[PDB]
């Protein structure tokens, strides 16, 4: 079975799309080599329909089946509600693709009575219509990356599928509760996305503590959506439907299944026949919830089959960590060659292949590492990290040009500790948005697929809560880590991380000069840019803080919005 057969009808592009950085000032004081930083075009899609087209094999074994009935008798104690209408349509991101009947996001959010009321027929018809696939949009996604390692070589975009905004609104109905919940019930501590950066290195820390004589591995698959077979997705349902669902929700889960989720017809964006997908569609509301479930039950059984001992994993996605047990340096090199030929018998071949490893700093995932520190008390605190060249790259893009997701937000959020989110991303943002009068104003940002709004200037606080009050303290980094951050700093030609300690004093001064939450901003994330430090207590508006549904679940595609309604 084919994961793509394609008509030879072009990817084609909605609109303008700009491939190259802008020259602008505000760009350049961040970064001078703008010929390194570019962003994905429908242009080389064909390119990536090349990757993810293939045959794939997949022979299910015995520990497979363990496994899955093992998934299957957790999820039996989950009683997942049906959403209401109305519900929904609050979930809907006010951007998210409008609908092919002529109405938009902002109306299913408004209740326009239009949007509203042929998401009911669209319900309807996933209760009386079992059979029909129904259509989706291919695109092409626009991603900022850096260049790399070869003679400029980009990553082709990537393919983005996704139904219409009615029957999206109908997925929340039927599926939401499902996919927020199921997760964590069937898979407990391993389940990723439960998980603030604080709590996730927490939990790969003292699993790392926890083992004999710890061995740790990332297990990365080549091109995973495509790898997802059909069998893989009824499956998936097979699990769903172990829950407590309402009729028609059990219906419903059962049409996507075989309408949607399964495979359908790809549509350009010329309304031409594209051709036909027969594994997982990025933009569906299970594709997330899916992929996990999925990678930790393939990834469960070939431990198995490879008969690591005692294994622990961390699944976001199709994001696999394994921290196990050593049983010999050539032994581990023999395990993590069973657990990657089974992980290929179930349809799940490698990346490039799983290297076992020793340190847990060496070891990454989510495109992460654990790195170590000091708190202002001397006292190590570790913290999670990751190369900064995408981050800054796309810090350079959404500087110069209007973005609907400002990435750097989220990245200042969920990286808040690490050196290089402090030292540059915070003090070039803010000398901006001073020099702009808009701290006030709230952007968007993603933190694991959900979209939510937040005003700048709440930023000591949301940091204090995820990351302690240490994430203003932190100095004596690692050696290697600096190394990273600084080699990544002449890559892109980002000035160097002495240069930033001055306009940080700058900013942070002008920042105190306001007073209100404007100065606690300057007191709490500059602090590091300062010798003779203010002292630094719990902020009053920490705990007043609804990061409820915050570090839940993940909606990879799912088109989540958890903000204000």
């Amino acid at each position: 079975s084919m994961s793509y057969t394609w008509t030879g009808a072009l990817i084609t592009p909605c609109a303008a799309e700009e491939s190259k950085l802008p020259i602008n000032p505000l760009s350049n004081s961040l970064l001078r080599h703008h010929n390194m930083v570019y962003a994905t075009t429908s242009r080389s899609a064909s390119l990536r329909q090349k990757k993810v087209t293939f045959d794939r094999l997949q022979v299910l074994d015995d520990h497979y089946r363990d496994v899955l009935k093992e998934m299957k008798a957790k999820a039996s104690t989950v009683k997942a509600k049906l959403l209401s209408i109305e519900e929904a349509c609050k979930l809907t991101p006010p951007h998210s693709a409008k609908s092919k009947f002529g109405y938009g996001a902002k109306d299913v959010r408004n209740l326009s009575s239009r949007a509203v009321n042929h998401i009911r027929s669209v319900w309807e018809d996933l209760l009386e219509d079992t059979e029909t696939p129904i259509d989706t949009t291919i695109m092409a996604k626009s991603e900022v990356f850096c260049v790399q390692p070869e003679k400029g070589g980009r990553k082709p975009a990537r393919l983005i599928v996704f139904p219409d905004l009615g029957v999206r609104v109908c997925e929340k109905m039927a599926l939401y509760d499902v996919v927020s919940t199921l997760p964590q019930a069937v898979m407990g501590s391993s389940y990723g996305f439960q998980y603030s950066p604080k709590q996730r290195v927490e939990f790969l820390v003292n699993t790392w503590k926890s083992k004999k004589c710890p061995m740790g591995f990332s297990y990365d698959t080549r091109c995973f959506d495509s790898t997802v077979t059909e069998s893989d997705i009824r499956v998936e349902e097979s699990i769903y439907q172990c829950c407590d669902l309402a009729p028609e929700a059990r219906q419903a889960i059962r049409s996507l299944t075989e309408r949607l989720y399964i495979g359908g017809p790809l549509t350009n964006s010329k309304g031409q026949n594209c051709g036909y997908r027969r594994c997982r569609a990025s933009g569906v509301l299970t594709t997330s919830c899916g992929n996990t479930l999925t990678c930790y039950l393939k990834a469960t059984a070939a431990c198995r089959a490879a008969k690591l001992q005692d294994c622990t994993m961390l699944v976001n996605g199709d994001d696999l960590v394994v921290i196990c047990e050593s049983a010999g340096t050539q032994e581990d090199a023999a395990a993590l060659r069973a657990f990657t030929e089974a992980m290929t018998r179930y349809s799940a071949p490698p990346g490039d292949p799983p290297q076992p490893e020793y340190d847990l700093e060496l070891i990454t995932s989510c495109s992460s590492n654990v790195s170590v520190a000091h708190d202002a008390s001397g006292k190590r605190v570790y913290y999670l990290t990751r190369d900064p060249t995408t981050p800054l790259a796309r810090a350079a893009w959404e500087t110069a040009r209007h973005t609907p997701i400002n990435s750097w937000l989220g990245n200042i959020i969920m990286y808040a500790p690490t050196l290089w989110a402090r030292m540059i991303l915070m003090t070039h943002f803010f000398s901006i948005l001073l020099a702009q009068e808009q701290l006030e104003k709230a952007l968007d940002c993603q933190i694991y697929g959900a979209c939510y709004s937040i005003e700048p200037l709440d930023l000591p606080q949301i940091i204090e809560r995820l990351h302690g009050l240490s994430a203003f303290t932190l100095h004596s980094y690692s050696p290697g880590e600096i190394n990273r951050v600084a080699s990544c700093l002449r890559k892109l030609g980002v000035p160097p991380l002495r240069t930033w300690r001055h306009r940080a004093r700058s900013v942070r001064a002008k920042l105190l000069s306001q007073g209100g939450r404007a100065a606690t901003c300057g007191r709490y994330l500059f602090n590091w840019a300062v010798r003779t430090k203010l002292k630094l207590t719990p902020i009053p508006a920490a705990s007043q803080l609804d990061l409820s549904g915050w570090f839940v679940a993940g909606y990879s595609g799912g088109e989540i919005y958890h903000s204000l309604s």
